C-alpha cells in the first residue's frame, strides 16, 4: 500500500503532465497521495495562472466577514459577523493596517506558534467564497474554471443527468483569518489555487482517521453534537496542533505559498489559517472514486449548515433515504 503514514506528498508535474488534469489526480492517488487528506502541487516553471495581478482592486467583496471566537486558545469556535461592503483595494489596505497586519516574526513556525496563542484575542476579516475565478481564459492547465463539472461526473459514472452548476470561488485573506475544521460537501474534493500574496497554514487528518477527529470533537463541543450528529458541517469549530497531538489524533500540517495548488481528498478533515493578505481560488471537484464517499458522507439537517442550489441533486440521487430530512434542513 502506498503512502500508508499518510505523510502529505508535494508533487512536481512537468508541462507534459500539466495537460490532462484528471489523469494527474489518479495519478497522485496511484502513488499514495490521497491517504493525507491533501497534496501539495508545484505547477511546472513555463506555467502561470494570468498575467498579472495589478489590476484586480475593483472587484467588490459584497459581505466581509468577521470571524469573532470564543472558548479557548486552542479549542474554540467563531461566528461570522457581517461587515459593510468594499473592494478589495480597500480590504488589502485594511489588512496592512496596524490593527491587522502580520506581526514580525522568525519563520513560519513561530508565526504558528503566534497564531495559536493569540488568535482568540482578536477578529480578522475575510472575503469568502465570492463567486468568481482569476485565471485567464487562454490559461489552459488547471485552469479552476475550466474543470469537468461534478454533474457531469455523476452523469458518466451513473447514467442520470441532473440540474446543477459547478462554479470558482474567490476568498481574500488576512492575518489570523482562520478556516475551521471541516470536509468538503458530499466529502467531495477541493482544489485551491493560491494566486498571491502571503502564505495559508494547513492543518489535516487522514480519511481513514476522519471518526477520531470526529469522536474528539463531540467531546470537546458538547452542545454542538447535542444539537447536530454532524455538526462539523457547520464550519466554526477550531482545536490546535497541540490539542490533537494530546488526544492522539492522527494528522499533518504543511504551509501553501502564492503559486502553489493544494488538493483536499474525500473526507480529509482539513483546517488552517492565513499569514497575511492574501488572494486564493478555490472549487470542488469529484472523479469516480468520489462516488461512495458521496453516498456515505454525514449529512447536517438541523438548519445551520445551509448550502448551494447544486448539493440538492447530489443529495437526492445518492442519498434518497436522507433527503426528506436533509431537504427540510434547508427549508
Ligand atoms: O481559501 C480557503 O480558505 C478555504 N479552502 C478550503 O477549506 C479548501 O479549499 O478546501
Ligand atoms: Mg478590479
Ligand atoms: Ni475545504
Ligand atoms: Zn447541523
Amino acid at each position: 500500500a502506498q503512502n500508508p503514514n499518510c505523510n502529505i506528498m508535494i508533487f512536481h508535474p512537468t508541462k507534459e503532465e500539466f495537460n490532462d488534469f484528471d489523469k494527474y489526480i489518479a495519478y497522485m492517488e496511484s502513488q499514495g497521495a490521497h491517504r493525507a487528506g491533501l497534496a501539495k502541487i508545484i505547477p511546472p516553471k513555463e506555467w502561470k495562472a494570468r498575467e498579472t495581478y495589478d489590476n484586480i482592486s475593483e472587484i467588490l467583496i459584497a459581505t466581509p466577514l468577521q470571524q469573532v471566537a470564543s472558548g479557548r486558545a486552542g479549542v474554540f469556535t467563531q461566528y461570522h459577523k457581517k461587515k459593510k461592503a468594499m473592494t478589495v483595494g480597500e480590504y488589502r489596505h485594511l489588512a496592512n493596517s496596524k490593527k491587522y497586519q502580520t506581526p514580525p516574526h522568525q519563520n513560519f513556525e513561530d508565526l504558528e506558534r503566534k497564531y495559536w496563542k493569540n488568535r482568540i484575542y482578536n477578529s480578522p476579516i475575510y472575503g469568502a467564497d465570492i463567486s468568481g475565478s482569476l485565471f485567464d481564459e487562454n490559461t489552459k492547465q488547471w485552469n479552476l474554471g475550466h474543470l469537468g463539472t461534478i454533474q457531469d461526473l455523476l452523469e458518466k459514472e451513473c447514467g442520470v443527468v441532473i440540474e446543477g452548476v459547478n462554479t470558482p470561488y474567490l476568498y481574500f485573506g488576512m492575518w489570523k483569518t482562520t478556516f475551521a475544521w471541516h470536509t468538503e460537501d458530499m466529502d467531495l474534493y477541493s482544489i485551491n489555487y493560491l494566486h498571491l500574496g502571503e502564505p495559508k497554514t494547513w492543518y489535516v487528518v487522514p480519511p481513514e482517521h476522519g471518526q477520531r477527529l470526529e469522536r474528539l470533537a463531540r467531546e470537546l463541543f458538547p452542545g454542538s453534537s447535542r444539537g447536530c450528529g454532524a455538526f462539523l458541517r457547520h464550519k466554526v469549530a477550531l482545536i490546535s496542533p497541540t490539542v490533537l497531538k494530546e488526544n492522539g489524533i492522527p494528522f499533518n500540517r504543511i504551509t501553501q505559498e502564492a503559486g502553489e495548488f493544494m488538493v483536499t481528498f474525500p473526507y480529509g478533515y482539513h483546517a488552517g489559517f492565513n499569514h497575511g493578505f492574501n488572494c486564493a481560488e478555490a472549487i470542488n471537484f469529484a472523479t469516480p472514486r468520489w462516488i461512495d464517499y458521496g453516498k456515505m458522507a454525514s449529512q447536517c439537517s438541523c438548519g445551520e449548515a445551509r448550502v448551494t442550489f447544486s448539493m440538492d441533486a447530489f443529495v437526492r440521487i445518492l442519498q434518497p433515504e436522507r433527503y426528506d430530512l436533509w431537504k427540510r434542513g434547508q427549508d
